């Protein structure tokens, strides 16, 4: 569907809702598509302008080109804005998809976006997690490592969608593209040590709201609602899923949570 082009490339984009309402990025995950908002965004249709993007490489011809850095895919964005002509803006990401919304909040003001949201990322990284990221970057066996966070990522559920999302959606990217999501996603981690130091030290915060489900753990539960209690800046809400994606697994809490937070 609709496909803008910016910087070095394209990326397809989907449009849904009246235009000359508040616009609303939905952002995804590496190896992702807009296709991770298919439940979300007809709910979002109603309120908000809502623009699905396919990163670099992700669009339905997969397209190469130089490999890139997870600050080229924030330049890609911001020659989107610009192109489309859109001063007001709000963005919604996934996963390690927010390392990019986190980067335009800093590049652009705070003053001009005032408010952001991220979905499902990881604040704090683990041994578990460090090895996967090495798992996947196997030229031989990078599928082992794909497969890794599957299982993970999936846990137990019965979720015709989340299941179809990484049967048919992820593991379809190429090799090459789910390696360089895990150098980049790796690079990231050892520049900032984790996502709660990167956002600590934006000079002005925006009010961030970080929905999620997993890592099923009670202590980082808690040490969100903890973070949140030294820093006001900072709205967790944990959707009791069981999956990684709450923008599959649970779209109608979800979008009443975007809905909140974004006004």
């Amino acid at each position: 569907m609709q496909s803008l082009n910016v910087n070095g490339t394209l990326m397809t984009y989907s449009e849904s809702g009246d235009p000359h309402a508040p616009t609303l990025f939905l952002l995804s995950g590496w190896c992702q598509d807009h296709r991770l908002f298919k439940n979300l965004a007809p709910l979002l249709a109603r309120d908000f302008h809502v623009i699905c993007p396919d990163w670099r490489g992700h669009d339905a011809k997969q397209t190469d080109s130089g490999d890139f850095d997870s600050q080229t895919l924030a330049q890609d964005l911001l020659a989107f804005i610009d192109a489309k002509g859109i001063r007001d803006f709000q963005m919604v990401s996934t996963s390690h998809g927010c390392w990019v919304n986190i980067d335009v909040c800093e590049q652009l003001g705070a003053a001009r976006l005032p408010k952001t949201i991220i979905i499902d990322w990881l604040l704090q990284p683990h041994p578990g997690f460090w090895q996967q990221l090495a798992e996947g970057q196997h030229p031989t066996e990078y599928v082992a490592g794909r497969q890794s966070f599957f299982d993970e990522w999936a846990e137990t559920t019965d979720n015709a969608d989340v299941l179809n999302h990484l049967r048919n959606e992820m593991p379809w990217f190429h090799g090459e593209m789910w390696q360089r999501a895990c150098r980049e996603i790796e690079a990231n981690y050892r520049t900032w040590g984790s996502p709660l130091d990167r956002m600590d030290s934006l000079p002005q915060k925006p009010e961030i709201c970080h929905i999620y489900s997993q890592p099923l753990s009670q202590d980082y539960r808690q040490l969100q609602l903890e973070f949140a209690a030294g820093h006001s800046w900072f709205h967790p809400r944990h959707i009791p899923g069981r999956t990684h994606f709450p923008s599959l697994e649970n779209p109608v809490a979800v979008a009443q949570a975007i809905r909140e937070f974004l006004q």
